[PDB]
């Protein structure tokens, strides 16, 4: 590691910069490079989620930190790449759905890329949990439609990251839509 992303790192997590390195030590025996690739990324979720199509999911999130395209997160992205994929920090957190959900990256949301998210998000509950989920809401086609909901505007067009930084902010019922499973 570097002294600086040492700390980017630990001001980015309840890690102590001692741990990071020991995780990084372990993380450079799988990886000499120091960076990992978005095969081996997408494995890491297929192991770890046994019950559902992790796939899909795990490669949009590799595309919301792989920022210079290179086809590889390199240790520091790739551990906060692990943390909002889980739960907590949810702000520092939904600074990030926006760039998951901004798929095709320029720097705004369409209808189909919600959809495209909550779905491969679906396609992460275990078929079994996929009932306890409330109807209204319990199908990706669904899903997708009560939120581009709340954004109101259904441009079936655009949705800027203003509007979608206040509205999940604002009201905390489609953030829990928009975000996976914490
Ligand atoms: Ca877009």
């Amino acid at each position: 590691l570097s002294k600086e992303i040492l700390e980017e790192l630990q001001l980015n997590t309840k890690f102590t910069e001692e741990e990071l390195s020991s995780w990084y030590q372990s993380f450079l025996k799988e990886c000499p490079s120091g960076r990992i690739t978005r095969q081996e990324f997408q494995t890491i979720y297929s192991k770890f989620f046994p019950e559902a199509d992790p796939k899909a999911y795990a490669q949009h999130v590799f595309r919301s930190f792989d920022a210079n395209s290179d086809g590889t997160l390199d240790f520091k992205e790739y551990v906060i790449a692990l943390h909002m994929t889980s739960a907590g920090k949810t702000n520092q957190k939904l600074e990030w759905a926006f760039s998951l959900y901004d798929v095709d990256g320029n720097g705004t949301i369409s209808k189909n890329e919600v959809l495209e998210i909550v779905t491969a998000i679906f396609k992460m509950i275990s078929p079994e949990d996929t009932k306890h989920l409330p109807e209204d809401e319990n199908t990706p086609e669904k899903r997708a439609e009560k939120i581009w909901g709340f954004f109101g505007k259904k441009d079936d067009d655009k949705l800027t990251e203003k509007e979608f930084i206040e509205g999940t902010l604002a009201n905390k019922e489609i953030l829990r839509l928009i975000q996976f499973e914490p």
